[PDB]
């Protein structure tokens, strides 16, 4: 009617043709261009890519294991996904703010709940801009005093409509950029259900989009296949507090991708 | 050859049809549509819009006056440009981090100096992703402990080339969006000098963009107008330390606009 993954494989066309090469940290060299953006539209639809298979459990599963803020990745590795691990996205969220020193000590009491303020400031002033919440990369919390952002979701209301708009530092077309789409979507499709609102947008902003070396072909692969019809997420219940999101609330419908694609 | 103005003057044509009327803080209204990107090459050129005048003085006047870290608003007014006012930008950027008090007590060995890092990143690790620049509205750190940052500038460099790409959490299309560009664009434009760098691209991501509906008439001539060729500006000398940059080290040349365009 258009369609949106193809915004996906369209940039993907952009990157592989006039990106340059260009070796991250860890020393392997991608394809790269500075800036980015994609809007896919949340409206009776999900965007869960189609020319491709994504790991939508995989995907639900880590989501709500950062909601329920847990810094124990087998609290979500439980589940068949993937001596502790430090402040990932599931405590930067909801206990940020406040010292941590392991995961079996109840911080129910303290942080600075980044994600519940959102929830609140729909339900309070939704004309309001700063609806924003930020999250870090672990990695860089101790690698330098006032460290900046990894990502940022600012969120936005009107006509009953809720729609978030994520912008990431650095972006890996190949195998994370699909994750994170349905990743936020479907967390967008959650505040919403609980926020009285319904979906309206999704705007992927990006600094540093890149596509690795050994991911070339299959990509080129990738861009053959045709976009399907999107699926459609159905919340099988009604809630009002996030925390009880329970995993099979969820049933993905009208799904039928074209084969995965092992990346790397 | 294309055109960047283009890109500004495209948006506006959307935000006139289809955009929602929604009112903000103030109470005042105004037509908004949720993201929006843009870039303009700062290669050989200069991003300062000419379908409308742009006070080039008043930029470069206030940018020199944050780079120089004041928050006395009489160091910029100083000029003929619009008991002291607060942390503005000209204080976020350097002193952050260290308690104030007023503008005659020398911060000079206090503060997270948050720009000098990022002009020294480009000189140690310009592979580097995380070369975010964030920045805050005053009326909102005490309005809320862990405020969110009202934008922030990801820098970018490959190829010697730094290109920046700003990200603002809610834009005002009318007379705000026009003045930035050129702003963090003449920004850009110095570090990459002082950088041994070149300029090369500016992307202008945001949140909440909108016209406000005394603005929409003007903007609806101001389309009318046809872009000319864009400026090109002039560093008129060699520096390598940030804080010296004069006032008069620059010209702007090749600069004919189209008549002014008085906005509210």
């Amino acid at each position: 009617p258009p369609h949106g993954e193809l915004q996906y494989l369209g940039q993907i066309q952009h990157i592989l043709r006039c990106g340059v090469r260009k070796d991250d940290r860890t020393g392997t060299g991608t394809l790269s261009v500075f800036g980015m953006q994609a809007r896919y539209s949340l409206r009776d639809e999900f965007p869960l890519l189609t020319t491709k298979r994504v790991f939508w459990k995989g995907v639900l599963e880590e989501l709500l294991w950062f909601i329920k803020g847990s810094t124990n990745a087998k609290e979500l590795s439980s589940k068949g996904v993937k001596g502790d691990l430090g402040p990932v996205y599931g405590f930067q969220w909801r206990h940020f703010g406040a010292e941590y020193r392991d995961m079996e000590s109840d911080y129910s009491g303290q942080g600075v709940d980044q994600l519940q303020r959102v929830i609140d400031t729909i339900k309070t002033n939704p004309d309001d801009r700063r609806i924003i919440m930020c999250a870090w990369n672990p990695r860089d919390l101790p690698l330098m005093a006032l460290p900046p952002c990894h990502a940022l979701c600012q969120f936005y209301v009107v006509n009953s409509e809720l729609s978030c708009q994520l912008y990431q530092r650095s972006g890996d077309m190949g195998l994370g950029v699909p994750f994170n789409i349905a990743s936020y979507a479907l967390l967008t499709y959650m505040i919403a259900h609980i926020t009285g609102l319904k979906p309206g947008d999704f705007i992927h902003t990006l600094g540093d989009a890149h596509i690795y070396l050994n991911h070339i072909e299959p990509l080129k692969i990738q861009l053959q296949r045709e976009p399907r019809p999107f699926p459609k997420l159905r919340i099988l219940r009604k809630v009002e507090k996030i925390d009880d999101f329970k995993a099979e609330d969820f049933q993905i419908e009208g799904y039928n991708p074209h084969p995965t694609i092992k990346m790397e």
